[PDB]
DNA sequence: GAATCAGGTGTC
């Protein structure tokens, strides 16, 4: 209903949502979705089991136009998680072949390159947002599972990079990676000067990133 | 699903 009201006043409306904000590693992912057919059981990604998201997605990729955007750990560290989130969302809109005239964005305080309105608890007031939320979450979880294959010593396929007990265990035993968000507190506290310079020297992080984290490290514990 | 315990950073 909410969507339809907006659909009638503005025309083609996309719903936008993001996954991965609170993570310690990996990109933030956003999805933009325009959907005209119905998909029963569309609802905030959190109130669904992984398996339900799985099949709810299959249907989405068949009945809807979808654009996916990501912002990297480097961009998070340089721009901050909020600006990086808006970047990913704008990238999602760009990758949507159906160019919307209005956007329904999950949350608060976000102005994208397309006029729109933000909705607190948006992923459950709106089907479009609810569907984007599923797309982002599953797509991101795939990304993290595939980080598991790249860094066997990290159960990214389970904790999806969040600050779980085992993830921190893993960081302490194995070391911070370049895919960790080096500006995030628990990562920063385990990082050392030595390791940072090592990242840079091996070409694992850009000079700009190196410089910003070096200064944060300097300001640390103060 | 709901609870309740954990743990991240933006806005203003
Ligand atoms: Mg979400
Ligand atoms: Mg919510």
């Amino acid at each position: 209903g909410i969507d339809e009201l907006y659909k009638k006043e503005f025309g083609i409306v996309a719903g936008v949502d993001e996954a991965g904000r609170g993570c310690l590693a990996g990109p933030v992912v956003a999805a933009a979705v325009v959907l005209e057919k119905e998909i029963e059981g569309i609802n905030d990604s959190k109130q669904l089991s992984p398996a339900k998201r799985e099949r709810l997605l299959d249907e989405i990729m068949e009945k809807a136009a979808v654009g996916i955007g990501i912002a990297s750990p480097e961009e998070i560290d340089l721009y901050n998680i909020f600006n990086a989130t808006k970047l990913a969302m704008n990238r999602a809109l760009e990758n949507l072949s159906v160019k919307p005239s209005f956007v329904l964005v999950n949350g608060k305080g976000i102005e994208l390159s397309v006029p729109g309105t933000c909705l607190v608890k948006g992923d459950q007031k709106s089907k479009l947002i609810g569907a984007a939320s599923i797309v982002a979450k599953v797509f991101r979880d795939r990304l993290m599972s595939e980080f598991h294959r790249m860094y066997p010593q990290f159960s990214f396929h389970k904790h999806k990079g969040y600050a779980t007990k085992e993830h921190l265990n893993e960081i302490r035993k194995n070391g911070v990676l370049p895919i960790h968000r080096l500006s995030f507190e628990p990562v920063l506290e385990l990082l050392t000067d030595d390791l940072l310079r090592e990242f840079f020297e091996k070409g694992l992080i850009s000079e700009n990133r190196f410089e910003r984290i070096l200064n944060l490290l300097g300001a640390r514990k103060s």
